[PDB]
């Protein structure tokens, strides 16, 4: 389940109470405690919708101790394989325009729309191979389209962990 968050760019002094109050102010529930390590932390949300809301509302938008926090899906490196999430897509963008970008990097096995309360769209894309998704991530994250900057990140690909 995509309810697990990684929180990055934290100060050395950051404490759970600091993150608790950020999530409370954003009206986002968590389903367990904040685990604060050295410059980063982990927390779970009750479901995938809340995890996405936390990313969209908090990442790069809230500062703690003078540093803007980063909030992302927590994905172990060995689960960064075929699957990506693309956020901040222009609301009216024709799906052929998006497809014309995606296929420059590989074969799209699937592209699923995700529910979100933002005006911008979110899709989960599965490429055929790890090399294709890695190139798409590098080329599409930060790409500017119709006055919107696309944000692209890995999501877990648990079933391909041993695929060749």
């Amino acid at each position: 389940s995509m309810n697990k968050l990684y929180i990055g760019n934290l100060s050395e002094n950051a404490a759970p109470s600091d993150l608790e109050s950020i999530f409370k102010d954003a009206k986002i529930p968590v389903s367990g405690p904040f685990l604060v390590k050295t410059g980063y932390a982990f927390v779970d949300c009750p479901d995938e919708s809340w995890a996405l809301k936390a990313i969209e509302a908090l990442s790069g938008k809230i500062e703690l101790h003078g540093k803007p926090i980063e909030v992302e899906h927590s994905v172990p490196k060995r689960q960064r394989i075929r699957k990506l999430q693309i956020r901040n897509i222009p609301p009216h963008l024709q799906w052929e325009v998006l497809d014309s970008l995606l296929v420059q990097y590989g074969v799209v096995e699937s592209c699923e729309q995700v529910n979100t309360d933002s005006e911008t769209a979110v899709v989960n894309v599965t490429y055929s191979s790890k090399d294709q998704a890695r190139q798409a991530l590098d080329k599409l994250n930060g790409f500017q389209l119709e006055n919107f900057t696309l944000k692209v990140a890995y999501i877990p690909d648990e079933m391909a962990a041993q695929h060749h």
